[PDB]
């Protein structure tokens, strides 16, 4: 009586067709460049896993990020160096630049391009309905690519979304809890952020797949045209889910439940009590009525689905008619 097994509905064999060196990143060996390259400039943030750096490349005068790892086992720095490698050039994929050993300390530091990317504030009282659309569709094209090339990315978050606004440049970061999609394996839920985790996650259900990111992007949609960043504010993991019932409702839940035959703790069933499906409409008002509109909430009803088989692809998804004034903008003679 454990749980029901599952496989992507695309792109399921991605990596079974594949010569082994692509998704076998143990046997990977890294090519270091030259640190001197590269002068620290100003810090960005701190993190569990890295310290994050402005810098100059001094042989050319380019601005780049530099990320220092913490000390972690080469595994792990192995599978996101890979990952970036596999995907480097794809659209709106960070590039990393350079690999170096950090003088100081002495663990490996990955140099990325540098995106200009515009405060939160600012993007937030100024971003319109079309920009909305367009950087959907974006990171839409990012998830593809991704996905096709047999990854999860499994931390999108608007954090991990680098947006110059003012060249309509956006990049999809922070490739460190990425992994390879092999059907039939039974992954570790404790990833993406709290207010992005699926469903999924929240009920330990370990076969999950790409949907992941549609459940997290779906999230990001909500919480833009809505304007209420992060939409689902959970506690906790317990308390995340309970957010989602309360606007999903519990009937669906405990359909979803039921399909996959998972067992809730019985404190679990408890915090999570009854609630009705509630309307998007509901979520609409004076402030935010101008991000929304019928497409989109078509759209988003179509990605913050339990059940993660019945989400869209990121493919679909581009395939929208929320889309539509975006896909011809972009068809361009050149
Ligand atoms: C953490 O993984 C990554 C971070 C960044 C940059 N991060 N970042 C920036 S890029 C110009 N600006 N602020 C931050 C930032 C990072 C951590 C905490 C706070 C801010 C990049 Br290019 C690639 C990564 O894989
Ligand atoms: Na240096």
């Amino acid at each position: 009586s454990g749980p029901v097994p599952s496989r992507a509905r695309v792109y399921t064999d991605v990596n079974t067709h594949r010569p082994r060196e692509y998704w076998d990143y143990e046997s990977h060996v890294v090519e270091w460049g030259n640190q001197d390259d590269y002068q620290l400039v100003r810090k960005l943030g701190r993190g569990k896993y890295s310290e994050v750096f402005e810098a100059i490349n001094i042989t050319n005068n380019e601005k780049v990020v530099v990320k220092i790892l913490k000390p972690v086992k080469k595994k792990k720095i192995k599978r996101e160096i890979k990952i970036l490698e596999n995907l480097r050039g794809g659209p709106n994929i960070i590039t990393l630049a350079d690999i170096v050993k950090d003088p100081v300390s002495r663990t490996p530091a990955l140099v990325f391009e540098h995106v200009n990317n515009t405060d939160f504030k600012q993007l937030y009282q100024t971003l319109t309905d079309y920009d909305i659309r367009f950087y959907m569709y974006e990171i839409l094209k990012a998830l593809d690519y991704c996905h096709s090339m047999g990854i999860m990315h499994r931390d999108v978050k608007p954090h991990n979304v680098m947006i110059d606004h003012e060249h309509r440049k956006l990049r999809l970061i922070d490739w460190g809890l990425a992994e390879f999609y092999h059907p039939g394996q039974e992954y570790n839920v404790r990833v993406a952020s709290r207010y992005f985790k699926g469903p999924e996650l929240l009920v330990d259900y370990q076969m999950y797949d790409y949907s992941l990111d549609m459940w997290s992007l779906g999230c990001m949609l909500a919480s833009m045209i809505f304007r209420k960043e992060p939409f689902f504010h959970g506690h906790d993991n317990y308390d995340q889910l309970v957010r989602i019932a309360k606007v999903l409702g519990t009937e669906d839940l405990y359909d979803y439940i039921d399909k996959y035959n998972i067992e809730l703790d019985p404190r679990f069933n408890d915090i999570l009590g009854r609630h009705s499906r509630k309307r998007w409409e509901r979520f609409v008002h004076s402030e935010n009525q101008h991000l929304v509109s019928p497409e989109a909430l078509d759209f988003l009803d179509k990605l913050l689905r339990y059940d993660h088989q019945s989400r869209l692809t990121a493919r679909e998804a581009m395939e929208h008619p929320y889309f539509y004034t975006v896909v011809k903008d972009q068809a361009r003679m050149g």
